[PDB]
């Protein structure tokens, strides 16, 4: 097996099948023609290998899918119009009324809304559990539990789950484990190699790396991915990725290892800085020895990532003023871009929650989240220092 | 009030607001920054204009949306990753368990599959009514009836619905009427002006015109579109259109009127030709007097369209020989491209129906569907001529 | 031999050669690899047929080139980064110091600048001559004359050249005739079929049709085009066209016929309107019976085009008022877009600053030129009408 | 305080763009438009003159291209930038504006093939005189200067043999005599070498190579003084080449420049390990890599380039015959021209990038027949070593 960087650049592509083109040509085409109608009819049956319509399958997208599967260590992949496209296409195809889903305690806002105000209003039972407390997860398992879905680390407090420990319990009771691996990427964490069945990404984030597309990835077994493609995507969401955006995603993926290395090194220095500052009340960063689940972090992630969450002593007022004072960091949702970003999740990413749900599921009101970018670390520190003075 | 072609080129855009740029700049960006966090909070709350995240809203998508709303005569538009994106996003937000939806007799494969094997399996009631028969429709209206959905003309037999007749009934019972206007386009038929509440398009087809993007549009009232954007798209499908694809779609729309004229002219000559041939049992083209619903087609559609359906005497076997001998037409699914396409809906586009579930909903044995393109008519006649000779 | 529109959609491409893709895939790639190095050495020698570097040759560019060659009735085509790309690459290849180039009396501004302040200052002789007047052209020929270069119609006064008469005179001295066919496009005029050796285009204009790319085309004999590719383009200009832009150009070419029909019908109407107005001293439009070269225009052009130039009685000040009053027409240089455009070169384009510094070649004082777009003619008429009233 | 210059990486991501000026878009929107319009026709008069700041036509200037231009200027440490359709578009647009019949250009001993061909068979045939000089030999350069000498033009390291020039030294001689110094900086990028900071007047790039980094576009850049870059914009590009960069391709180039520092770091680290491995090998006659002490101009490399780069040049014992068999055995490296891509490439200049040269012009101007050039990519170094190791086995 070649190394991660070699596969992120080369896997699934030989230039000699495409006129020698070093870069794969872009199949910006909705439909594909047939030499005979029996050949075309065989394609629709699955009996012959080929393409007919890009919503179902497209060669540019397939190469992206194969490459991402290789990177996650899984069998098959599916590319979609957004991260929400990944999650919704996936869960619509795996759940039906009366099924129960076990959720991580804290979730990305639109995932939470999808579950509670979307598929949960169509007869699917939901129950939130602390996926780091394996006793409690075991106790919450019923025979109607079909899916355990969580993020590790969680957006946005960085709460972790023991993935292999959860997978053990799901094997024991017969549930499908679905992990949102957006924050880490396959470069830092591979939930399929720890017993998960499916992983989902917002490829909008680190995998793209440059903030210029919206996209989603699903990786897992050929059996599960084929059902998500032919039902979730085809019929229930229609979240088709543009070949153009798929080509850019592949372009971004070729520097993933180099980007994550720099994201992680910048974030480590910044986290250590913030931990020594008088205005900071507390800080969640997996790379800090004070991180509650530091041991599990080093067990599961090869590096501590580029995301930091912290609270300021002065509460929401100080957080507002910290944020307005930033000149190099931009005030924006999203993450995993070259540009450093900051946000207040209660008023933004986690707006979809009520005040009561945020307090119950762990989204504080004075919390700020930083996506640490690829800028020079001295420039980012100088920006942060002066914003802390301004926060008071 | 400027004419249709004028609005298809200019509506919603003044070059003076974007540094004089004649063509609108492409906002290929996932996220948008805020000058203060208060500004950002306000964007999420809805109480101020601007942008935050392209899955919810993007200025390039907004121009397309506003422009499509003008063409259709609606208050608001929404752009999505595909036709199925538009349909599913619309229906996932309007319906809940115990609601009923009355459908047209014939539907596009994946719409049918979505309805019966997707949302239908989540506690929603389906019932199929002839939407030309107002007596039957009235007798199907239960107080659970929340939505009325149909194509007119229908894919692929060309069945018309009485849009003003249906809307009359729906206004009395408080039902929302949704019309898939893909085949006609706003240039030929505007269902909102005949009383529909929402129109959906596969913009993949005539609106793009060139077969290079997959895309969907929803147009209707502000209040319905706002709900479909903020629930269906945001939370339940994530069917986000690429700004790149939206700029290609806007580019296509700029020649819609000229393209539709030529599609219609070419298809008229070809339909009239196919009527006169001995190998043809029947034919469904709205611009022949022979067409069963000719009078209703003239009241809704300003021209008869680019699509022909027909049967050969010889049946399924003669279909194969005809299709396989076409040398200018291509054997492929889809429609509304510059290139002329030929399709066998049983094995291809309507494969999602079981054998003789096709026959319950009017999908014949030896039905060949043509999407007539923009090529020189004499070349299209010659090609069809020699193909009929080879089907003997 | 298939019709013009059929060739503009299909020529040189079969979907069976590229996985069935209806639309050709875009080779957005700088380099191409070789299976062995003997294969690679052959490619640079010209022995083996393949690809090595997009600046020299790219499959996406080749398809565009073959298609543009088919439309103009030429052996071969070359795609370049702009119309000036095409013109400069052509002339740098064909001329050396001491060679003379014979020039149409009026020329596009940058072509004039290139000839006079560029290649003319490297020892190449220039002479301007009326290319309608065969007596003076024959008298102007010298042994040094190697190239005869002109536009017909000539920007911006619509003056015409006798292409077949010029070619006949060129054949007697072995000189190469190069026609800028930008205004007409191959749909309206085909200078190669009237005896010219090479045609050049700003494909930026009508061929694109939508104002979103800059591109040049050269079409002519294989031997000439090979040399412009391997000398002009490769070494002397580096005016490489992006494959992405070449894909868009081909997308524009698919509606060239329909767009040109509409451009011309709109311009005929606006010309007939302006010819009768009291504010209008003089008008140049090939379709008007009063047009000085009406008979010659109709020998060479199948339709009279989308461009109009006219003179207002009030001179420079009236020109400004008219231009400033247009609400629908945009004040811009360029032509051939869906959007209607107006320029008033006496508010300074064609590079010159006073009366008498003007009018060596026919650029005047109250001359405004219109690129008549694809909008509804009643809207265009209304806009021109109110602008005429404001000009008084 | 605030008068400190931001770091290279910060400027490669941010310089010249505030999201506030474009509806908050984090990524600049792409101006894929040929033409721009005016609010009045007097405002239009001033934009072809140059009293008013603004836009009219993309072949002259465009907001997406201006951002790219200003950003590359910042990185090179020059006043202004220009974006063109290719490396050759940058070179030709520059030389067509600076030279006229009677002028002499002093040229580095070895040049990229199409640059050589442009000079000898192109602009040379239009009355411009040419002289080659070893630009590492400052005494020879001084001796070669004449009062008709107008431009000094060279690459450093040169394509394909890695020969170098003392840029600071050439600039000093040029200051004294009055010539304009133009350096093709393709190989190093502004991350490794900044010829304007050493005294050059203009730098040109094939941005097709490391700046893009991903092999999907063709593109050129010129950076220099405002006066010289304006002249090149309005004469070379506008009238003499028309080598206009697509705004789409300029957006991709900017996307690539955001990872230039990281990619270059990894190119150099990979090539260094690979060069040391090739130095130890029995099949290898010689090897030119600037990071080995055996490199003829080792101290000059160290003095001008902050890292040794991604390009290796070597020769096998067995000559051209052994080249053939080695290159045909590679399975991770690709056989192709170009360089500075994520994918590792191997080529053979005499039949490839330098085919424009005649056989005696290759022996003269330092281009051997058995020379094999490597552009070391971003793959895992153990995968690359293994591929080169098994390829040397089959070349025996
Ligand atoms: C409320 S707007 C902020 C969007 C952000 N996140 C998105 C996201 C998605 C969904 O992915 P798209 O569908 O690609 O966004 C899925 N999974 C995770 C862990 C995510 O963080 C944000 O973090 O700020
Ligand atoms: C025979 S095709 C090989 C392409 C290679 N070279 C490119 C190049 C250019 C020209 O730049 P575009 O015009 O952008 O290619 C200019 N200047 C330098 C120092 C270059 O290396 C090659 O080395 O293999
Ligand atoms: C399985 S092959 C599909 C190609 C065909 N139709 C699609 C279609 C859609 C769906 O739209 P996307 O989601 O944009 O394809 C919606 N509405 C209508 C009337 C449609 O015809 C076809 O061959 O008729
Ligand atoms: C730099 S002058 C540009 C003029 C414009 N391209 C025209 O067609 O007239």
């Amino acid at each position: 097996l070649p190394g991660f960087a070699t596969r992120a650049i080369h896997h699934g592509y030989d230039p000699q099948d495409h006129g020698g083109a070093l870069v794969p040509p872009v199949y910006q085409t909705a439909t594909f023609t047939f030499p005979t109608v029996e050949y075309g009819a065989a394609c629709f049956a699955g009996e012959q290998a080929g393409h007919f319509y890009s919503r179902i399958s497209n060669p540019t997208l397939n190469l992206l899918e194969a490459r991402m599967a290789s990177l996650e260590g899984g069998e098959a992949g599916l590319a979609l119009a957004s991260g929400m496209g990944a999650i919704t296409s996936t869960l619509w195809t795996l759940l039906r009324p009366g099924d129960e889903v076990l959720l991580g305690n804290t979730l990305y806002g639109c995932t939470f809304a999808f579950l509670h105000h979307g598929i949960g209003e169509f007869g699917v039972k939901l129950r939130h559990v602390d996926m780091a407390d394996l006793q409690a997860l075991e106790a919450a398992m019923t025979p109607a539990t079909r899916v355990i879905y969580f993020e590790s680390p969680a957006n946005p407090n960085m709460h972790m789950a023991d993935i292999a420990g959860v997978a053990k319990i799901a094997r024991k009771h017969g549930a499908t484990v679905v992990v949102d691996n957006t924050y880490c990427t396959p470069y830092l964490q591979r939930p399929l190699e720890l017993g998960a069945d499916l992983v989902v990404h917002s490829a909008t984030k680190y995998l793209s790396g440059h903030g210029d597309i919206t996209a989603g990835i699903v990786v897992g077994s050929q059996a599960l991915v084929d059902r998500i493609r032919l039902q979730g995507l085809k019929d229930m969401t229609g979240a088709v990725l543009s070949p153009h955006d798929a080509a850019l995603l592949m372009r971004g993926i070729k520097t993933l290892n180099l980007r994550m290395d720099r994201h992680c090194a910048n974030a480590q220095v910044l986290a250590e800085f913030l931990a020594r500052q008088p205005q900071v009340e507390l800080i969640h960063y997996p790379g800090l020895a004070s991180f509650p689940q530091y041991t599990l972090a080093r067990q599961q992630m090869s590096q501590p990532g580029g995301m930091i969450a912290f609270e300021l002593k002065g509460g929401i007022g100080a957080g507002r003023r910290f944020m307005n004072a930033l000149q190099l960091f931009s005030r924006a949702v999203s993450l995993g871009d070259a540009e450093s970003l900051a946000s207040h999740p209660a008023s933004m990413t986690h707006s979809s929650y009520t005040p009561e749900e945020r307090a119950h599921y762990g989204i504080s009101e004075g919390l700020v989240r930083l996506s640490v970018g690829l800028e020079d670390i001295d420039d980012l520190l100088a920006d942060v220092q002066q914003a802390l003075k301004a926060s008071a």
